[PDB]
């Protein structure tokens, strides 16, 4: 599967079925539809433990990995019952600056869309969690071209190490605390994976507040390879699925 014209979002569904669900994500948020509820918590995002380990360039994104083996980054409260600890970040971007997140807000595309993907600890492992409707919970954050974001550095300069299709590198110590917006005013609606196998097991937290980042950060990000070493070059941008029918499921709305 990839994002091309010939294996791209449009036939994702004749290997995986369930690209025509009934919770598939990314939606367009509606925000004169969405229901402000008033019972929804603030969100908890507890990231002052948070273990890096590496960076990995997987032939359609670069993720981030954590160390999940304890209760070191989790986020909890907002609509979730339970605690979610952080696995790994990614990030999927366009080709141009008008284009790039996969959620879109009054049908408004971004620059790019960060998800910081977590897993409900009471399924005991990842693995686990995929097999249930509350399994995830995953923090999406859009990204907007303008000044830079300091905390995104790091990211930006390893990225020439991982250039092609399964190359990774040490990447310790990095704070996912750099990337967060200022404001935790959030929509949540039940939804997704966006990418295959696309289940349906996630509880989808976009924040409304976009972080800037410059656009010499976002072209770095376009430098990437979706092949690998040796092969023709496909540059990776892109790499983001369309959004899906709401079919009656509700977006509400933390303010
Ligand atoms: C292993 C893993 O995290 N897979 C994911 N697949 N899609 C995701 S996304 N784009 O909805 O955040 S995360
Ligand atoms: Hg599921
Ligand atoms: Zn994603």
């Amino acid at each position: 599967w990839g994002y091309g014209k010939h294996n791209g979002p449009e036939h994702w569904h004749k290997d995986f079925p369930i690209a025509k669900g009934e919770r598939q994500s990314p939606v367009d948020i509606d925000t004169h539809t969405a229901k402000y509820d008033p019972s929804l918590k603030p969100l908890s995002v507890s990231y002052d433990q948070a273990t890096s380990l590496r960076i990995l360039n997987n032939g359609h994104a670069f993720n981030v990995e954590f160390d999940d083996s304890q209760d070191k980054a989790v986020l909890k409260g907002g609509p979730l019952d339970g605690t979610y600890r952080l696995i790994q970040f990614h990030f999927h971007w366009g080709s141009l600056d008008g284009q790039g997140s996969e959620h879109t807000v009054d049908k408004k595309k971004y620059a790019a869309e960060l998800h910081l993907v977590h897993w409900n600890t009471k399924y005991g492992d990842f693995g686990k969690a995929v097999q249930q409707p509350d399994g995830l919970a995953v923090l999406g954050i859009f990204l907007k071209v303008g000044s830079a974001k300091p905390g995104l550095q790091k990211v930006v300069d390893v990225l020439d190490s991982i250039k092609t299709k399964g190359k990774s590198a040490d990447f310790t110590n990095f704070d996912p605390r750099g990337l967060l917006p200022e404001s935790l005013d959030y929509w949540t609606y039940p939804g997704s994976f966006t990418t295959p196998p696309l289940l349906e097991c996630v509880t989808w937290i976009v924040l409304k507040e976009p972080i800037s980042v410059s656009s010499e950060q976002v072209l770095k990000f376009r430098k990437l390879n979706f092949n690998g070493e040796g092969e023709p070059e496909e540059l990776m941008v892109d790499n983001w699925r369309p959004a899906q029918p709401l079919k009656n499921r509700q977006i509400k709305a933390s303010f």
